[PDB]
């Protein structure tokens, strides 16, 4: 959490430029609960490697125009942990339909299908980076008029830790010849979000 | 079942040409049971609209080279009913990895998520075409040294009925603005087959 600014309503015009120069960003959100179609989206965090992190506080009366630009941009890769969760909120709240998203949880489920510990952000961070993540601020009040120092730091860490985690999952995927499958699965995340948004369920079974 | 030929081991060179001229074919299979990774693949049926239908009897000692060419060909659309099932057999038996496949079951699950009747080939044929399909030969012995007249006719009908069914689902999908979602889902079928082949399960949940 080297350099973090809390923004109201939208990503700043400076980070939009930095995201476009970089071609790659990481994204996370804080909410009032676990149901992307019922609970409230409170903040969206965006990190530009080398530049810093913005915490965007959602306004009900404002589309976060420049944030939706980044999400939709084919030429900007957006890394998440559990992209289906975060994009479900973004889709239900803002009608956002993202392109070029990747997900460390999907990656982890391909590499370690039977191990829930390695499928969590904290499991990935400890295994790959030697880093212990503090998870206690996740249940705090993200709609509070002023985010605390602890909140800001927590919200920043969970986007700033994704670039090294994602790079390391890429290498493990390539080694086991599963990267093309992870690539195909990441490419399906936005469609999977639409299926959930429309209550269409599992279209691939009998 | 206007014009049907039973082929040993592979699709004929003439249908490979006709599939390439047409740019579109429909596909179905007959098997010894419902588990694509355990049960035997007995036949693969391929229909070229306007030309006819081949029933390919699988040989254990022979890759059906020209059939695998059609399956892999990006420029040839392959229509199935329940593509995940058929491609699971083709993937486990021949290591076949298909491109540009579409599926009437996936389409039906998007249009009618809660109605199992409309998600079956016979439900689709009756609703859309007014056609009653005889399903009794499905449990017959497809590894028998000579397929019966009833078997040949059954195996041919279930590929020849797919082109009108698929064209009609396209129109219903477009009308409700769900065709882009069906297109995205069809594009994911081969990856979903790989996930099942590797026992990776649902990579898109928590
Ligand atoms: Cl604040
Ligand atoms: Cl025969």
């Amino acid at each position: 959490a080297s350099t973090v600014v809390v923004r109201d309503g939208d990503l700043s015009s400076s980070f939009l430029a930095a995201a476009r120069q970089c071609g790659r960003v990481t994204i996370d959100t804080e909410t009032t609960g676990l149901s992307p179609k019922i609970d409230g989206l409170c903040t969206v965090q965006l990190h530009v490697p080398g530049v810093g992190t913005e915490i965007v506080r959602v306004d009900p009366t404002l589309q976060p125009t420049r944030l939706l630009q980044v999400l939709a941009a084919e030429e900007i890769v957006k890394g998440f942990h559990h992209a289906v969760f975060d994009l479900g909120f973004l889709r239900h709240t803002f009608q956002s339909k993202a392109r070029s998203v990747v997900c460390s949880k999907v990656a982890a489920k391909i590499l370690w299908p039977h191990d829930k510990d390695r499928q969590s952000l904290a499991g990935l961070a400890h295994l790959l980076l030697g880093v212990v993540l503090d998870k206690t601020p996740r249940l705090s009040d993200w709609s509070q008029p002023e985010l605390t120092k602890t909140q800001v730091h927590y919200a920043a860490v969970d986007v700033e830790i994704l670039p090294p985690i994602l790079d390391e999952l890429d290498r493990l995927l390539s080694e086991r010849q599963l990267r093309e499958l992870a690539v195909a699965c990441w490419h399906h995340i936005p469609a999977h979000v639409e299926l959930l948004e429309h209550n269409l369920g599992d279209v691939f079974t009998y």
